């Protein structure tokens, strides 16, 4: 299976700024949702879970064909509460409507990071949309109940290694779990992208407890949680020692992420030799908007 990027027809940097700027004005407009999080995190999510069913095999899955808009995908319970970020994301389709589903999804992802104060992400339009039976089958989204090995052994499939999967990780400084979306609930609740989550896993005095689902989670007094996958990364020592190096560097971690968040929104796609070269999109904070 070969994905050729096939930019929108005419399309160019302003575009897709234009897009950007309209899903950043809206993430500023719509504060209230969960609990005055706002959709920034949401929207990090949804692009990943849109990528995260890439399989580098056969080339199945991955962002390009915008198949959650389908309802195999957008009913696959691993992604449940993501339908608020494609809702939020209607009416940035409705105003663009020339952008691909996968550009948007994954966009949406790119805009709510960088909007959030974390790390440029230089992002590349082209993807497709592909027919209804190009859907991923769910279940090709990692369990959250597993160790290390799992959480290794997952990410070998999106061609990811331990430096990558460390550096991805940190998306989880965002938001919070909802009990009724995973079976894990509480989190910090910040929608500033920091480096925070490799600290808090050093730092804070975890205790494993049970939750109201009945599933095992690591919670602090502070009131930060972990799930056994994001814990996985201080027990296994390999990984620690990636998270100890981000916990003291947000510039490298900001770095890292960068490049493995683009290769994961960007897997499974080809780009042809004289496709642009990938935008780097202004905050609206540096457009004074
Ligand atoms: C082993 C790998 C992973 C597992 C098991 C996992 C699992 C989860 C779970 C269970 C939640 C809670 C969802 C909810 O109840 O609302 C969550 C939230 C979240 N995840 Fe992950 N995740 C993984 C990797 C990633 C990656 C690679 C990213 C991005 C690069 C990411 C980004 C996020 C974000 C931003 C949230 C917060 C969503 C919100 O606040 O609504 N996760 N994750
Ligand atoms: O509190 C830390 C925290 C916040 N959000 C998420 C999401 C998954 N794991 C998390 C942990």
């Amino acid at each position: 299976l070969v994905h050729v990027a096939s930019v929108e027809k005419g399309r160019s940097y302003e575009d897709f700024q234009k897009v950007y700027n309209a899903i950043a004005l809206k993430l500023r407009e719509d504060d209230e949702y969960d609990n005055y999080i706002g959709y920034g995190p949401v929207l990090v999510r949804l692009a990943w879970h849109i990528s995260g069913t890439w399989d580098k095999h056969d080339n199945t899955g991955g962002s390009y064909g915008g198949t959650y808009r389908f309802k195999k995908e957008f009913n696959d319970p691993s992604n449940a509460g993501l339908q608020n970020g494609f809702k939020f994301l209607e009416p940035i389709h409705k105003e663009f409507p020339w952008i691909s589903s996968g550009d948007l999804f994954s966009l949406g992802g790119v805009t709510a990071v960088q909007e959030m104060q974390g790390p440029k992400i230089p992002w590349r339009c082209g993807r497709v949309d592909t027919p209804e039976d190009t859907t991923p089958d769910n279940g090709r989204l990692p369990d959250a109940d597993k160790d290390a090995g799992y959480v290794r052994t997952f990410f070998q499939r999106l061609n990811m290694n331990d430096r990558e999967v460390v550096a991805l990780m940190g998306a989880h400084a965002l938001g919070k779990t909802h009990l009724k979306n995973s079976g894990y609930e509480g989190g910090g609740a910040n929608n500033v992208f920091t480096n925070e989550f490799y600290l808090n896993l050093l730092n804070e005095d975890w205790k494993l407890e049970k939750n109201d689902a009945n599933n095992e989670q690591w919670d602090s007094k502070s009131g930060y949680m972990m799930l056994p996958t994001d814990y996985s990364l201080i027990q296994d020592p390999k990984y620690l020692s990636i998270v100890k190096e981000y916990a003291n560097d947000q510039d490298k971690f900001f770095k890292d992420f960068s490049k493995a968040f683009e290769k994961l929104l960007e897997n499974g796609i080809t780009f042809p030799k004289d496709a642009p070269s990938p935008f780097i999109f202004k905050t609206l904070e540096e457009q004074g908007l």
